C-alpha cells in the first residue's frame, strides 16, 4: 500500500485481573516481523489497563503474564485499522 500516514487507533482495554504484590509483563507482535513490549498500568484495584501503540495494521498478537503465570485472559487477539476520520459521541458532565 502506502509508506508514511498509516494512522493507527491505540489499544485501550481494562483486564479483570487483581494486582498488588505482583509484577505483571506482556508481549506484541506485529505482522511485520518484528516485535514490541506493551504497557500495563497496575491500578491495584482488581483491574489492569492495558495500553499499546500499533505501527502497522493487521492481526497482532498480545501475550500477558503475571509473576510467571498466563494471566486469565491472555494472550489476546486485536486487529489495528486506520483511525477513522469523524464519528458520532457527545460528552457529558
Amino acid at each position: 500500500g502506502s509508506s508514511g500516514s498509516s494512522g493507527l487507533r491505540p489499544f485501550n482495554l481494562v483486564i479483570p485481573f487483581a494486582v498488588q504484590k505482583g509484577e505483571l509483563t506482556g508481549e506484541v507482535r506485529m505482522p511485520s516481523g518484528k516485535t514490541a513490549r506493551p504497557n500495563i498500568t497496575d491500578n491495584k484495584d482488581g483491574t489492569i489497563t492495558v495500553r499499546y501503540a500499533p505501527t502497522e495494521k493487521g492481526l497482532h498478537q498480545m501475550g500477558i503474564k503475571y509473576d510467571g503465570n498466563h494471566i486469565p485472559g491472555s494472550p489476546l487477539q486485536f486487529y489495528v485499522d486506520a483511525i477513522n476520520s469523524r464519528h458520532s459521541g457527545p460528552s457529558s458532565g
